[PDB]
């Protein structure tokens, strides 16, 4: 089997990807962010404290005739953006595109953070990184993909992220007019659960190559690219004006500035970012001053290859026996 659909930004930033979900019977399709960093696929319910729900589709597993709480599970999870939730478990039917799982756990949302509840574009997320990852205690739960896996034509994925544009999700196929050129694989590891993979080096704008092995995971569900801070400041040292801000969290820079590219290499290939996918607009309304879509992963402990450096290829996640990641040029 195969499945295929269509992820779309939520605002004019690209700041994140939804694709629709069909969940239950009859289906209730809410709009997930797939997240190759983490492993819970949990959503916005019945359930949900109503306080903490501001506009997003609910899943309401009393309606669905196939949903089953799954006896004495519960969840809690948060992310490195400080973004956290938490509820009870369900199984269900799940369909990406025409791909049906059925007994796919569904967590439940009972408690979302505030952040959940501002972006009224996300109804919940469907985890893509490995298994080790979920949190559903005391009976850990496969993600999407894994259930998926067997029944694949080829047990692979693809994210296609568009830049102010939609893109596409495959599952168990390689669509080779997707890209150009050829895709480069190259190794992973899954002993932190990610997609954990090693950059052969990168290039400002239309500068050298620097050869240097920059260990990252590849994150949908990040927004943007973090790299080490020598790396990043070789970057905005090549746009006039452009500083590190305390007060605001990163780099910034003025806003008339045209920006150079940034390339990174998965072997000998050369993923070539634009400039313009690094822009993140004003810092607040009507300001000269625009966020930089590159930024110093010091404070995180890794470096994440978001949707500023995913969306300028064809990514496979290729998910064999022993897992790699492919990227084209496309
Ligand atoms: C904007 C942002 C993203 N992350 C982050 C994402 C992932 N997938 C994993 C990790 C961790 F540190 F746990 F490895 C951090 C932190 N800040």
């Amino acid at each position: 089997s195969t499945g295929s659909a269509t992820t779309t930004p939520i605002d004019s930033l690209d700041d994140a990807y939804i694709t629709p979900v069909q969940i239950g019977t009859p289906a209730q399709t809410l709009n997930l962010d797939f997240d190759t960093g983490s492993s819970d696929l949990w959503v916005f319910s019945s359930e949900t404290t109503a306080s903490e729900v501001d506009g997003q589709t609910i899943y309401t597993p009393s309606k669905s005739t196939t949903a089953k709480l799954l006896s004495g599970a519960t969840w809690s999870i948060s992310y490195g953006d400080g973004s956290s939730s938490s509820g009870d478990v369900y199984t269900d039917t799940v369909s990406v595109g025409g791909l049906t799982v059925t007994g796919q756990a569904v967590e439940s949302a009972k408690k979302v953070s505030s952040s959940f509840t501002e972006d009224s574009t996300i109804d919940g997320l469907l985890g893509l990184a490995f298994s080790t990852l979920n949190t559903v205690s005391p009976t850990q739960q496969k993600t999407f993909f894994d259930n998926a896996k067997a029944s694949l034509d080829s047990p692979v994925f693809t994210a296609d992220l568009g830049y102010h544009a939609p893109g596409t999700y495959n599952f168990g196929f390689i669509d080779t007019t997707a890209y150009t050129g050829s895709i480069t694989y190259t190794a992973v590891s899954t002993k932190q659960g990610f997609w954990e993979w090693t950059s052969t080096g990168y290039a400002v704008g239309s500068g050298t190559f620097k050869s240097t092995s920059i260990d990252g995971i590849a994150d949908t569900g990040t927004t943007l690219l973090y790299l080490p801070a020598t790396v990043v400041s070789a970057y905005w040292a090549q746009v006039s004006g452009a500083k590190s801000s305390s007060s605001v969290g990163g780099y910034v820079f003025p806003c008339s500035a045209t920006l150079p590219s940034f390339t990174f290499g998965v072997g000998s290939a050369r993923i070539v970012i634009p400039g313009d996918y690094i822009d993140f607009g004003p810092i607040s309304t009507g300001s000269s001053s625009c966020f930089g879509g590159i930024q110093s992963s010091a404070g995180i402990g890794i470096n994440i290859f978001g949707d500023v450096a995913l969306k300028a290829a064809f990514v496979v996640f290729n998910g064999a026996t022993t897992p790699t990641l492919g990227f084209a040029s496309k």
